[PDB]
C-alpha cells in the first residue's frame, strides 16, 4: 500500500490515485514575490476555545490528534472562507533533519516540519461527503522550525511513545490547539487537495506565513515512531512529504501586504 519509499513514495501514488497528476494538487511552492495581496481576503476566524481532543492514533504515515466534531466546538471561518468549518484533526509531516519535512516550501525554502488542522464545511454535514466537494475542507498550515521549544506542544510530544506503531492509539484529551499557532494569522491561500492518497481535490489551503518554533528535542521525538506496526522490522517515521507539486492554473493570494 502507499507510503513514503522508494518503492511506494509520492512518486507512485499516481498508479492508484490518478488525480495524483490532477489540476489543483498539493502541496505547492509559495512564491512570495508572485503571490499577491487581495485586499478582498477577511481576517481568519480561529475559535478553537470549546474544542475537545479525543484521542492520538499513529496511522503508519504520521500521527492524527482527533477531535469531537459531533458539534460546531472548534471551528475556522473567514479569510478566504465561505460558511463554517470543523475541526477534525491535525497532524504533522516532518523530515529526517531539520532541513526538510515540510510540504509546502516558501521561496524553495523547506521548513522541518509542517502542522494540517483539517477541517470540514459543515453544509455537507459530514467529513466524508465534505471531500467529494470542491470546497469540503480548509486546511490550515503552519510551518515549524527547529529553535525554543513549543511549550503546547510538550503534551503530544510526551505521548508519542506509547503510539510507536501503526495502528496505536491513546486517549487524549484536554488538549488545546491553541497552543500550536504562530502569534500572527498573515495567511497565503490557493486551492488545492489533501497532501495524502486520495488526494481529492476538496481543499481550501490556508499557510500561516509565520512559522512556529520547536525544540531540536520535540522534533527528534517525532522521529523516533515507526512506519510498522508491532514487532515488525523497524522503519523510523521520517520523511513523511509529500513534494512541491505544479501550480498549474492557480493563484496564491496573500491576505497581507
Amino acid at each position: 500500500h502507499w507510503g513514503y519509499g522508494k518503492h511506494n513514495g509520492p512518486e507512485h501514488w499516481h498508479k492508484d490515485f490518478p488525480i495524483a497528476k490532477g489540476e489543483r494538487q498539493s502541496p505547492v511552492d509559495i512564491d512570495t514575490h508572485t503571490a499577491k495581496y487581495d485586499p478582498s481576503l477577511k481576517p481568519l476566524s480561529v475559535s478553537y476555545d470549546q474544542a475537545t481532543s479525543l484521542r492520538i492514533l499513529n496511522n503508519g504515515h504520521a500521527f492524527n490528534v482527533e477531535f469531537d466534531d459531533s458539534q460546531d466546538k472548534a471551528v475556522l471561518k473567514g479569510g478566504p472562507l465561505d460558511g463554517t468549518y470543523r475541526l477534525i484533526q491535525f497532524h504533522f509531516h516532518w523530515g529526517s533533519l531539520d532541513g526538510q519535512g515540510s510540504e509546502h516550501t516558501v521561496d524553495k525554502k523547506k521548513y522541518a516540519a509542517e502542522l494540517h488542522l483539517v477541517h470540514w464545511n459543515t453544509k455537507y454535514g459530514d467529513f466524508g461527503k465534505a471531500v467529494q466537494q470542491p470546497d469540503g475542507l480548509a486546511v490550515l498550515g503552519i510551518f515549524l522550525k527547529v529553535g525554543s521549544a513549543k511549550p503546547g506542544l510538550q503534551k503530544v510530544v510526551d505521548v508519542l511513545d506509547s503510539i510507536k506503531t501503526k495502528g496505536k492509539s491513546a486517549d487524549f484529551t484536554n488538549f488545546d490547539p491553541r497552543g500550536l499557532l504562530p502569534e500572527s494569522l498573515d495567511y497565503w491561500t490557493y486551492p488545492g487537495s489533501l497532501t495524502t492518497p486520495p488526494l481529492l481535490e476538496c481543499v481550501t489551503w490556508i499557510v500561516l506565513k509565520e512559522p512556529i518554533s520547536v525544540s531540536s528535542e520535540q522534533v527528534l521525538k517525532f522521529r523516533k515512531l515507526n512506519f510498522n506496526g508491532e514487532g515488525e522490522p523497524e522503519e523510523l517515521m521520517v520523511d513523511n512529504w509529500r513534494p512541491a507539486q505544479p501550480l498549474k492554473n492557480r493563484q496564491i493570494k496573500a491576505s497581507f501586504k
